[PDB]
């Protein structure tokens, strides 16, 4: 898959950029990294682990905390630009999941 669209919401793994509503949001790479591992798997619960050794895989990270971070970063942009209809739903201790919102 080379482009994935939710209500609005376009990624587009070759540029590694988003839109919503055909407008640019930028984004840092590992972010956009983290949302396309999450919404390629839309509705699955991802642990940080996996998270950590397939998107931060060959980046390095001093702290475990930063997929948390990650995750806020992408969570504040959708809001921010007011992206209600899908979101990344935190399950705790468990791992994040990308799905419709509620």
């Amino acid at each position: 898959m080379e482009q994935l669209e939710f209500d609005g919401l376009v990624l587009k793994n070759l540029s590694k950029t988003l839109t919503i509503n055909n407008i640019e949001i930028p984004m840092r790479i590992k972010e956009f990294e983290l949302l396309w591992y999450l919404a390629s798997r839309e509705g699955e619960v991802i642990s940080k682990s996996e998270l950590l050794e397939k998107v931060w895989g060959y980046d390095y990270y001093e702290d475990a905390n930063t997929v948390n971070v990650h995750i806020h970063r992408i969570r504040e942009k959708l809001e921010k630009h007011d992206f209600l209809p899908y979101t990344i739903t935190t399950v705790w201790g468990l791992g994040y999941k990308f799905e419709r919102s509620r």
